[PDB]
């Protein structure tokens, strides 16, 4: 990884002594980005809902597989309380498209996606080199994952470019400063045989309409919903 302080150091640190597990995997790969580019064609508005432990997780996840394109699970342990066992039967109860939401930056983490039951896992390029992100990203293709691939500003999305991802996740607020017109600028700065998911506030629901006119294909929400799931529908 890049040269990292603070909390962030800490969690990369941890993740690299993350153990595997020796898991078999109970369910095919469903899809996150190929669904995606499904409900565009069925003109269903395409959000990806989340959990993450601070509600029964299945009763959640079953609701949310009647509405969502996919799932994001947090599967950090020590900051974030979670787990690989919750992704594991999060997993098994769904046939939505499950995103393991953690700091991957070992290949054995990838194995540990694949083998619970994910679909895909999130890539994060700010901590990565661009040569540690491109070889990532081929380990997860070699199990037939596009990898979720996240961009916080320009220098990242010239990395992401360069090794060819074809699945990006962009933010409003640099990882603390929210800047709406900075996320629209680097939508407009991604080729259109990319898969474009924007973070999106539920508060931000009068945008979905222009953003997918700028190629935003898929909203990733990450508040708001586990207190109360019902919201999705206004969201769709």
């Amino acid at each position: 990884p890049r040269y990292l302080k603070g909390w962030l150091e800490d969690v990369v640190q941890l993740s690299l002594r993350r153990p595997s597990v020796h898991a078999s995997r109970q369910r095919p790969i469903i899809s996150l980005n190929e669904r995606i580019l499904e409900f565009n064609k069925r003109n269903i508005t395409a959000i990806i809902a989340y959990y993450l432990r601070k509600r029964d997780p299945i009763e959640y996840a079953k609701y949310m597989e009647r509405y969502a394109v996919g799932l994001s699970i947090k599967t950090e342990e020590k900051y974030f309380n979670g787990s690989y066992e919750m992704l594991r039967k999060i997993a098994s109860s769904v046939s939505i498209p499950i995103l393991m939401n953690d700091f991957i930056v070992k290949e054995s983490q990838i194995d540990d996606a694949y083998n619970l039951g994910a679909d895909t896992v999130l890539l994060i390029v700010n901590i990565l080199t661009e040569r540690e992100l491109e070889s990532l990203l081929e380990y997860a293709r070699s199990y037939g994952m596009e990898p979720l691939i996240l961009i916080n500003d320009e220098n990242d999305l010239d990395i992401a470019l360069r090794i060819g991802a074809r699945f990006i996740v962009i933010f409003s607020m640099n990882f603390g400063e929210i800047n709406k017109e900075n996320q629209r600028k680097l939508i407009s700065m991604i080729p259109s045989n990319v898969v474009k998911v924007a973070h999106l506030d539920i508060s931000e629901r009068n945008e979905i309409e222009e953003l997918r006119k700028l190629g935003v294909n898929a909203f990733l929400i990450s508040s708001s919903l586990m207190r109360n799931p019902e919201k999705i529908k206004e969201l769709i």
